[PDB]
């Protein structure tokens, strides 16, 4: 492929016969422009076919010198030319100061995701499905599982797996039993989930891999391999994954579940993925519910989390910003459904609240919905089709955060527990859950690390309600008052009539 | 001294002549008890006299060896005994697991402080009222600062000062203005700090000893010192103080306003602590309003904050010990006070309510307290007199969190955001804030990480009304249903007739 974009990937492919395990076979290229230098390894792919993938963040006349164990593939040499990016394709993300995220083109993100963990498992016409509902919804980011998933409600067996069979068994309780071949992958299955992985990447949407997971337990074993075996796993989807920019890994789905693995084991496989990894894609680990991993590891982009202890109120969200200094998300929360479960029976309503809380709070948090019908697919789990009712205020909310001129924080942290901050004189005030018809207007004077709100500045107001999706200009222009007990009032101490409703938020803006 | 309590203080002391500088003199011993060795710096307390401190941690049959750069005073041996401590001596506290805290002879220990920042820099009056204050109050704890405060309402100019006076010069503006020889301690600037961290020992007070603060900004300068001057403080105030069991380092108060210092500076000056302290006591840093320093650092044994944020709430109080897994300390969340600063200006009702917040959640909460009134001594930074209410029920909720069989943790972290265990069915549930005459008997089945709870269990349940400070017991006894839907619940749907009054605590604990 001799043209090719900035952060697309180029791919050398060689056909070659292998007396041995070609999943054993050494492979890799040195990619030179100038002064821009990268080794990337390759990997066998079935049907006599080596590749090596790379994902070139520089414009520019490239060269490449493939070393390999195998002699006809030692040595190789060509040219290929990089373009600049064009208008949509904005790279990888990347950690943006202590806080934030940002696009390599410079470009704001903000993750708003859902979850869907085995939905690369599930039978062809429910993956469609669930891709037609990516496209509708508004997510740029989805937990996904690269192993299948076996859970409560979750027992479809995958048509694809990640190795070979060595042999079928009758087991212990007289039924069928799959032997992997661990020494060698189906190329297919990674295939298909790359197939689906570059589909995402189209309709803008971050696959956040989870690399591990608990959710087997004996039924395949892919929970409990050796080390050993857990290495090459690895070694073998970053070299295929690496060039893809739309991933993030996620180590792990509730670590502390996994019981073949210490947190030394952990550590090992996390610096593996990291070694592995040519491009420095985010990386993270998610554990169960109020279990903090040592997230401080220079491993780790950032801090990805189950439990609703941070979002009950953005001030909880805020101290996790001072805590890890690094970006903070809240990727699981509870999901909106109607299970028996404890993780998966929130209103919509309470959902929509808990990711505004954080979002207002200064970090990220995941959705999710589970509404079990008959033997429908059930998302959060399976994919297939939104049920539920919060999915449409994330899509507004994104909207919203989008709109103001930077990422969002308290303005005045542990004494003002309702005022957010986009910026010099842009504020979101939470009018919180408890309804009332009336706001005084009311601003701290601290603004972050933005300079102090000054006198004498003429805001204007707009009622957002969250719920409804409705943006409502108020007619008053209020001025503000000197500095009085670290606040800020209106001179002729107006406020701004709202609805007796929760989820309202005011957007108080300048008058330009 | 040939016979010492474990943990009391062995000290050696020689008279010697020098031509020299004597705080630049090297001298250290090596303390054996058959496999406990132990070697310490030594120090020069004027008046031509170095002392060598130990505290032995081994009773048995000890000797020492010297070593100096004067002769005199080098391969110096002797002996003496240790006994084992007496019934009122438990040794440091240190870290118990990843959450709580022991004393060494295994007692259990609960900070439970107060903050005086500035007490040992008072007029003696004042000095004295404040050791009458610890006296009658419940505090275990105290925040203070080993240099003098410059700061709105703490203007005293202190009568000693850490290092001697190498010159005073009128000013830009008129005044007077002293240049320290910074080469040169005031020995009796720290002989008077040792003897009020003694006071404190004897009433069963932990001197939580700031080394570094911001308070000053020019008036004297001790918060710009050069690195050379700030470790040669640091292994000089090591040397005298590592052996008094009670004391805690604190790198900081508000680190992050010490504008002479960068985060590197703080990691050094940390680093020089730690590796001078033969003792290994407890040792944090304190930042600004919800400023977190890298507390995951092996060298702080626990999280010392300034951030009212955890406290608001229990549930996030318990979050914080699951993200450091090292004990947390709330040692500012404000003051009880009537100051115009939003610091000092807390209801007692408030600061009451935010200790328990933070207790129930499973950390620890420092109390303030500074009322203005005229001229007198405000609490926080100068001592004298409490003049608040909040410290009276400090001392009440003492003897709740010492009265229960384990420390404190959230049953059912995240989920239930009321109910905290100390044991096997042993629950204290807050009421909240939301003023009621009736609570249905509900708890969570998971317990922390103890059993689940029974069905068929009978409980009985102790109205504590933390304000009041009173204890009744309520005359119905509960049963336990069965699991339902993450519940548990009485048997006939009942409940407790309560005080329609915040901060009431029910404590629920089997028959
Ligand atoms: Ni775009
Ligand atoms: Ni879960
Ligand atoms: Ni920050
Ligand atoms: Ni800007
Ligand atoms: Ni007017
Ligand atoms: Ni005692
Ligand atoms: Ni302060
Ligand atoms: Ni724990
Ligand atoms: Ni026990
Ligand atoms: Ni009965």
């Amino acid at each position: 492929q001799d043209k090719v974009e900035c952060w697309d990937r180029f791919e050398l492919s060689f056909k070659q016969v292998t007396k041995g395990n070609p999943f054993d076979i050494r492979l890799s290229a040195t990619f030179v422009c100038g002064k821009e230098k990268k080794t990337v390894e390759g990997f066998y792919d079935g049907e006599n076919t080596y590749r090596i993938r790379f994902m070139p963040a520089v414009a520019g006349e490239w060269r490449y010198v493939t070393s390999s164990s195998i002699g006809a593939m030692n040595g190789r040499k060509g040219t290929f030319t990089v373009i600049p990016a064009g208008k949509d394709n904005h790279g990888m993300v990347l950690v943006d100061g202590e806080h934030n995220f940002k696009y390599a083109d410079g470009t704001r993100y903000y993750p708003m995701g859902t979850t869907a963990y085995a939905w690369t498992h599930m039978k062809e016409t429910t993956q469609e499905a669930t891709l037609k509902s990516f496209g509708e919804a508004g997510f740029n980011k989805v937990r996904m599982c690269v192993f299948p998933k076996n859970y409560s409600l979750v027992k479809d067996e995958p048509a694809l797996y990640p190795f070979e069979i060595e042999k079928t068994i009758k087991d212990k309780e007289g039924n069928e039993r799959k032997e992997w071949d661990f020494d060698r992958f189906d190329p297919a299955f990674f295939q298909h989930l790359e197939k689906r992985i570059d589909q995402l990447n189209r309709l803008g949407i971050e696959a956040d891999l989870i690399l591990f997971h608990p959710y087997d337990k004996g039924r395949w074993g892919f929970d409990a391999m050796s080390n050993e075996v857990n290495v090459r796993y690895i070694k073998y989807i970053t070299a295929r994954l690496a060039s893809f920019r739309n991933v993030w890994w996620s180590m792990a789905n509730e670590w502390d579940y996994v019981k073949a693995k210490t947190v030394d084991d952990w550590k090992l496989l996390t610096k593996t993925v990291v070694e592995n990894d040519p491009y420095r894609h985010l990386c993270s680990i998610h554990g169960a519910t109020a279990t903090y991993f040592d997230y401080w590891m220079p491993e780790f982009t950032h801090v990805s989390i189950q439990d609703e202890a941070p979002v009950l109120s953005s001030t909880a969200s805020a101290t996790l910003r001072k805590i890890y200094r690094k970006p903070v998300i809240c990727d699981e929360v509870g999901y909106e459904g109607n299970l028996p479960y404890r993780w998966g029976r929130l209103s919509p309503q309470q959902m929509t609240c808990f990711i505004l809380n954080g979002l207002l709070g200064g970090i990220y948090v995941t959705h999710g919905e589970c509404y079990q019908q008959g033997n429908e697919p059930i998302f959060w789990a399976q994919g297939g089709s939104l049920k539920g009712e919060s999915w449409k205020r994330v899509k507004f909310l994104r909207t919203i955060i989008e709109a103001a001129p930077h990422p969002l924080e308290m303005a005045d942290i542990s004494r003002d527990l309702v005022t957010s901050t986009a910026g010099p004189d842009y504020y979101l005030v939470n009018m919180g859950k408890d309804v009332k018809g009336f706001w005084t207007f009311n601003l701290p004077v601290k603004n972050a690390d933005y300079n102090k709100l000054q006198k004498n500045k003429r805001f204007k107001v707009e009622i957002i309600d969250v719920w409804a999706m409705t943006v409502t200009e108020y007619p008053v222009i209020f001025e503000t008052t000197e500095e009085l007990d670290y606040r800020v009032f209106d001179i002729h101490h107006r406020g701004v009539r709202i609805p007796d409703a929760p989820y309202i938020v005011l957007r108080i803006t300048e008058v330009k």
